[PDB]
Formats: C-alpha cells, structure tokens, sequence
C-alpha cells in the first residue's frame, strides 16, 4: 500500500499479534507482514495442539486456542494484515519513512516494530533441482482450498499429523489421494492413521521421492524403497509437500541492526540502533532477557508507545 | 517457622501471583505476603467484578476470573501465603540472606521480589473535609457490586483509566452515568475513551462540583466548569470519585531502594539498587515503563529467573519450557 502506515510489525507471531492489538489501543495504523499464509508464528506452525502452562492466566491452554484468543482479540482493531510478503529490504528513506520491500510489494510506515522470533517461515521445501518451474504452476506447499484437487491425481508427502490429515480430507474429494513417507510407521495420531487404512486412500510406505517427472507441471512422481531401493513411478496431477515448518534470519542480519547471535540488542525502550525501529519476543535481547511469551508480550506495548513518542508529538 | 524461603514476595496483587507460579517454574520454595487480608491486591479489592482488555490472550476476562485463574494457576506450586502481614523491615543479614520483618513475625528469604502496591489502601480523593455523610450512603470510591449501581443514576468524578471505564461499564446498566474531571484530556487508554463517547453515558468535561443537594444522601449534583464556571445539575443515585494518583511507598521508601516518582528504579533485568532484591509490575519503573498489567506479566519471570541465577550458580537463565514440566 502506498499509504504510510505508523507501526508496521513485522512477523504475525504472537508477540506481533498482541502488539497490533496495543497498536489501534493508541490509535495507530497497523500493518502486519507475514511470511507464512497464516497467524501464529511458532504456536500455529509448530505446535498448534499442544498445551502451554506458563502463560499468564492459563493454567492450561492449547497453543492454537490462544491464538484464536489474539486474533479476536486483534480483529477488535482490524488491522491491515500483509500475508506472504517475507520482508527483504527495511530502509529508512530520507524524509524518516522507513521503505520495506517483500516478495510482493513495497509498504511504508512511520515505524517498524520487528517481532520475528527465530525468521521467517516458510515452509520446507524438497531437495531436488530448480522445482520453481513446479511451483509456480501445480507443485504446492499449503493447502488453500482442499476442492481444486477434486477429480484430480494428488500425491501427498510426509508422515507427521499435518500430512494425514490433509491425505483424509483428499480421500472423498481427490480421485487418486497417495501418501508418501519412509518409515512403516506414520509419525502421527494413531487412530486418525487407522482410519487412513479404513479408506480409498493408497498408502506408500516406507518410500522416498527422488526424480519429479514433469515438463513444467509434475504428472509423474519417482519413489524409491528405504529397504529395497526400487523406484516406483505413480501418475499425478497435483504435488503436495507437508513435511514441517523451517524459520531463519536471512535479510534482518543485514538490516543495520546490532545482531548477536541471531537476537538484536535492544534497550528497555525496546529501541534497537535504528531510530523508528522496535523488536520484542525472542528476536529482541537486553539484560536479563528471557526468551518467553509472557515477556514478549511485556515487551510490546512498551514497544508500540515508546514508538507513539517517535512518530507523534502528544 | 524459621525457614530460609528462596522467594519471598510481597504482595498478593495480580503480578506477585503470576510471580508465584514462575517460581514453581523453577524449583523455588515460594513465599507471598499481603498487607490485605486477601490475595488479588487492587483487582479482588477495588473491581473484583468489571472486565478487563488489555491481558495478553483474554480479548474479555472478569477480573476476580483472572484472579482465579492465576491462583488455580499458582496452586500447582503452594506457596507459602502469609495474609494480613504488612513488610516492616527489609534487611540482607551478614550471609546474604534477607530478614523480613512484617507486623507479625520475621520471614526468611533468599532473594526478595517486590510486586506490591504501597501497602495502604487508597486512591485518591479531593480537598473537602466535610460532607462526611454523603460516604456513608451515596458517595462511593470503588466498585462492589455492579447491580449496587444498577438502575441507579451514577454520577463519576475523575479522569483516569479508573474514571473512564467505571463509567462505561456503568453505561448499560445505570440510568444515567456521567464522567467529571478536573481535566480536558481524559487521561486513559485511547480507545476506552473512544469507546465512551460512542454511547449514552454522558460525557461532563473539566468540571468541579459546587452543591451536593442532600442532608445525608447526594440525589442532584450542580456542578462547575474549571474555567468557565457553567451550573450543570444532574440527577445522581450515587456520587463516585475516580482520581487515584496513586499513593506513597511506605517502608519501602527506607530500604535504600533507588525511588523515581513512588516506583522502584530497576535495570532491564529487574534488579533493584541491592543485589537480591527485585520489583515488577507497576511498583517498578524504568525507561519507557508503562504501568500496565501487560508490562507487569511480562516483567515478572524476568525477576524470577534472574533470582534464580542469583542463589542457585548451576541452573539455566532460560528455564524449562513449560510444557516440559507437567
Ligand atoms: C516447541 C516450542 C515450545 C515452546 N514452549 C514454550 C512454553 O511452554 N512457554 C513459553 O513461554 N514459550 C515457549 N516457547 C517459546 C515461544 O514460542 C516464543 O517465545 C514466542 O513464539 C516468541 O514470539 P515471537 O513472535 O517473537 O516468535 P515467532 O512466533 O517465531 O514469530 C515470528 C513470526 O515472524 C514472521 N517473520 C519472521 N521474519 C520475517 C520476515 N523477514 N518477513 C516476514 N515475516 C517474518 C514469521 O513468519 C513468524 O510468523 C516455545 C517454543 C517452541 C519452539
């Protein structure tokens, strides 16, 4: 968007979402920059089910239902939320506006809050040869709409309980629904993998794709036995991949930012080196810092006002 | 008894409770002491009833209900809850240990948090030392029971965040409540403002009342502008006064504690002027602190676990993850 915003947050993580709920709380402008296609962080992406104890005020919560707890709490404001731009470039231009380039656009904003925790998610790729020809066509990582695929040959990757379940939701929906892991054993949920068996879906197991046959869109699949070691070719038309999420740095080493050791060195003002630019969670570090989520969410409303004083005069 | 705690906490406010299961977090034999004679501090005291926003996580939770939910919280450790025991003395013996002396016995500790108020109760009124009476059946400083105000035509005086969301939760069930304040910029959050003026609570800008009509009850309240000086007479069931510039330390004031404006002075790491003892929550304050409760959590096991490095060499600043001791 061409309009300056006033806090641009970078990272839909939980301590990005609990300070775009501080950001309209001192009537700001919000925007959040998302690398993922989805708000969470680490909680939605890597352990959305499970169950956090030292959250203040939950003796027990679920990672997920939390954050539905932000969201709703977040969507009280509604904030301008970019998803799938990781940011590339944070420049502050010369009249003080900071100039952030992501894979699609350019936004602009007074100040940028960075909570990034660990990097930027997206998610894990293969490890195969320039498959961006694939990618760009009918070789997919996230499941936007499960229905695209109906009548469709999709082939699944994985064996944890993100893989099952989208294989299980093909099975009715997909005309030939195969998933693909290298051990006999599915790496999730036991009685949804007895139910993968009591249904139309062909398991492959233990097998490891090697060759994507495939002009631009892949419509064969080369596996290969983990014990046997004979490559086993099936027709597709769709390729899915859901082997886990991966996080890194990349770019915000190089943002001018005092980094040790994957964390910037902020103050108690939550002021990194560069004025307009703020960082909380795990991806800011200080004296005495503690890598939690009740810090983090201590150290964004600090962060969102101590910006409120760089970017308007009370 | 005669044991050596490992935390002593004062205060049995939102921020030490948070602070006692933190403790827990990391193997530390836990010790609260409250001047009140119940745990919750400001929140089971002076609202145990209205709802609260701004906790990370809950977009609308009671605050007795988030009271609950930390001490069901806490219990999963037990600590030791000394209740009605105002800290006196505050002393590190020859060994490092500290000696707390509170209005009944001597507490033992190894490194202290301070999460508590002032000690006292009170927030903060006017300058008439008459109309005694009108407190004693309709003029009212804190929040029992919502029904109490309910139906009632409720006229508040105040403008901090206390005066602006008192009145907004008084809006869908007194017939009439009015907001007065000595100033023209309500001092509170933006958008619990925001959300004032977009309803039928009616909005008194800076006035100062004149004549509480009433030999023992306030039934009308004429009021006056600061400046302008303009007779506004509303129709009220009960009088409330919201200012709350908070209050003096106390003893704490003379424990060699490093003081800026009734708040503790401590480092990023929430440590105290003396090696030991920590602060957390609104009684702290650094640069760009906000007093909030969102700070005060996220402030809290930033104390504990730089205690823990304090009395214990050979235990991790970065605890256990949670999830990992259940
Ligand atoms: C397995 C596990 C268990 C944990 N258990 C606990 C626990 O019990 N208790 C506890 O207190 N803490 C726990 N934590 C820690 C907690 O998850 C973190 O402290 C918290 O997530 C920090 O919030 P954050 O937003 O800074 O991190 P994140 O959730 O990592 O936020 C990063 C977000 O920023 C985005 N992003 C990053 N870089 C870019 C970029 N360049 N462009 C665009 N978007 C970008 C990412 O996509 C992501 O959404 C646990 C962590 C893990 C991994």
């Amino acid at each position: 968007n061409q309009k300056v915003y006033d806090i641009t947050i970078i990272g839909g993580g939980p301590t990005g979402l609990f300070t775009a709920f501080y950001g309209g709380m001192r009537q700001a402008s919000v925007k959040i920059i998302e690398s993922l296609p989805q708000l969470g962080g680490q909680l939605s992406a890597l352990y959305p089910e499970k169950y956090i104890y030292d959250v203040a005020g939950f003796p027990k919560v679920r990672a997920q239902e939390l954050v539905d707890n932000l969201k709703e709490q977040m969507k009280k404001f509604d904030p301008t939320v970019c998803l799938e731009e990781a940011v590339d470039t944070l420049e502050k231009q010369a009249d003080g506006i900071f100039k952030l380039v992501t894979n699609k656009q350019t936004h602009y904003s007074k100040s940028v809050i960075i909570t990034a925790g660990n990097g930027a998610f997206q998610p894990r790729r293969l490890e195969l040869e320039g498959t961006a020809k694939y990618e760009k066509k009918n070789l997919h990582y996230f499941v936007d709409d499960m229905n695209k695929f109906a009548g469709k040959r999709v082939v699944v990757f994985g064996g944890g309980d993100s893989a099952v379940d989208w294989t299980m939701m093909l099975e009715p929906i997909a005309e030939k629904v195969t998933i693909v892991h290298r051990r006999d054993k599915f790496r999730a949920h036991e009685h949804s993998v007895e139910n993968l068996m009591n249904s139309r879906a062909e398991v492959s197991t233990p097998y490891v794709p090697v060759e994507l046959i495939g002009d631009d869109k892949i419509e064969q699949v080369v596996l290969q036995h983990v014990k046997t070691e004979e490559k086993v070719i099936i027709d597709v038309d769709d390729v899915i991949v859901n082997y886990g999420f991966v996080s890194s740095l990349g770019p915000i080493k190089n943002w001018g930012l005092d980094i040790q050791k994957n964390s910037i060195l902020v103050n108690s003002k939550m002021e990194t080196n560069i004025p307009g630019i703020y960082a909380a969670g795990d991806i800011c570090t200080y004296e005495g810092k503690v890598k939690l989520i009740a810090c983090g969410f201590g150290e964004a409303p600090t962060a969102v006002n101590n910006a409120k004083a760089y970017f308007d005069p009370n």
